């Protein structure tokens, strides 16, 4: 039994753990260096500062989904951290998540979402255009990070809500 709400943690590192092994679980597409950024508890807490939110899914009280709001302006607000775990991947869990974030920034009144991904997540990109994001640009985005610098090919894209 699948249940989507508010993130909230079951104990005080889970989120830590699910993203870090998420994170691994796609190298060509995500940094790396998570000691070298801030923890994703602290980009929970910026994102709800800011009038976002951060949504889980749970098989039972496991975690398998993640999914973030952030809001750029009155009526935009970006897609970001969308994860479902590899087990449950391909079964549409992930496009029910989105669908529940989708409809939460519609009544709170964004008409427009946005986000970015690199070129190498390939089962996201055939989401996005299933529902109906358009592309903006491509870049190969620039981050240094430490003593690296990183290239990640990425496309932009935008979903008109109303
Ligand atoms: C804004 C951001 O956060 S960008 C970062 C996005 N995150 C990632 O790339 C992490 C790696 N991927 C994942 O965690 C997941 O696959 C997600 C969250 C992107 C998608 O959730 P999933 O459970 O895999 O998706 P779901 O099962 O609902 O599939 C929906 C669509 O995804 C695409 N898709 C899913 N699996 C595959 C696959 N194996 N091959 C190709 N396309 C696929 C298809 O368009 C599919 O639609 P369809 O079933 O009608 O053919």
């Amino acid at each position: 039994m699948v249940t989507i709400k508010v993130f909230s943690p079951k104990y005080p590192t889970e989120l830590e753990e699910f993203y870090a092994e998420r994170i691994a679980d796609n190298p060509l597409g995500f940094i790396q260096r998570l000691d070298l950024l801030p923890s994703i508890s602290g980009f929970v807490q910026k994102l709800r500062e800011h009038g976002g939110e951060f949504f889980e899914m749970r098989e039972g009280n496991k975690l398998i989904g993640i999914c973030g709001l952030n809001p750029i302006n009155q009526t935009e607000a970006e897609l970001c951290k969308f994860h479902i775990n590899s087990a449950y991947q391909s079964q549409g869990l992930g496009q029910k998540l989105y669908e529940s974030v989708e409809k939460y920034a519609f009544i709170k009144g964004y008409t427009k979402i946005s986000l970015h991904v690199s070129k190498s997540q390939i089962k996201a990109c055939n989401l996005y255009q299933k529902l109906g994001f358009v592309h903006i640009k491509e870049e190969d985005c620039v981050v240094e990070l430490g003593e690296e610098t990183l290239i990640f090919p990425t496309l932009f894209m935008e979903k008109i809500l109303s």
